[PDB]
């Protein structure tokens, strides 16, 4: 979430993309909200009362993401059960090279192939990807596969990090510090002292808004008081 033109921007641009069926192609680091920006694409698309599904490819090996995605035998997979919706594929540059030509063969074909006896399914999915990774680099390295992205980067939509949205910073922060107020049962949040703000505006965020959320509910807690502002920001609990 947030406030920065660059973030309204994507938003924006989120608003046109999303009544398309065309693939989108979300690039950002962690914490900056790329699933929650997967589910808006869905949510504000024609397919909003059909079925949002996700799935991490960083999370599986090459045979149980094989499964997992296009199913096998019956242990139907993700695409089968995004028919009608939306598949939210993350950590995209993960996707060993066998599953990234398959996913182009369901792409540009628009079915799956099935073992021995079974026909093959049709499914009618709208897909999002996300990924931190530079593709176009990937691609020169021969580690993802040109044709694939000449078809899924339809548009790309852009997340910035914490860092290059300095303004939101503070607006954030004093958003987690005011829920943790009311967690805690702490009457008012008393502020940040100037050593705080120089604290959180000189951080790099490298896990961005998640972090700034937990970072923030730490501090607050271990002050423990409305009696006079937080000074103390906890960036690194070890």
């Amino acid at each position: 979430l947030g406030e920065a033109n660059s973030f309204l921007e994507v938003l924006e641009q989120v608003s046109h993309l999303a009544p398309l069926d065309k693939p989108v192609l979300i690039i950002g680091e962690r914490g900056t909200g790329k699933e929650l920006i997967a589910s808006r694409l869905h949510y504000l698309s024609s397919r909003w009362q059909g079925p949002f599904i996700s799935l991490n490819c960083a999370a599986l090996n090459e045979n149980l993401l094989d499964s997992e995605l296009f199913g096998h035998e019956r242990h139907p997979g993700r695409f089968e059960r995004a028919d009608g919706g939306t598949l939210f594929l993350d950590q995209l540059a993960t996707a060993p090279m066998m599953v990234q030509e398959k996913l182009l063969r369901v792409i540009e074909y628009g079915e799956l192939e099935r073992v021995g006896g079974s026909q093959p399914l049709q499914v009618n999915v709208r897909l999002v990807c996300a990924t931190n990774a530079d593709l176009p680099a990937m691609v020169n390295e021969g580690t993802f596969r040109a044709d694939l992205l000449d078809r899924l980067a339809f548009d790309v939509v852009q997340l910035p990090p914490l860092r290059e949205r300095e303004s939101d910073i503070m607006l954030m922060a004093e958003y987690f510090a005011i829920q943790m107020c009311r967690e805690i049962k702490l009457p008012l949040f008393p502020g940040f002292t100037e050593r705080a703000r120089e604290t959180l505006l000189n951080y790099r965020w490298p896990g961005n808004i998640r972090e700034l959320k937990n970072v923030v509910e730490r501090s607050v807690y271990r002050h423990g008081t409305s009696d006079y502002p937080l000074d103390d920001i906890i960036i690194d609990p070890f």
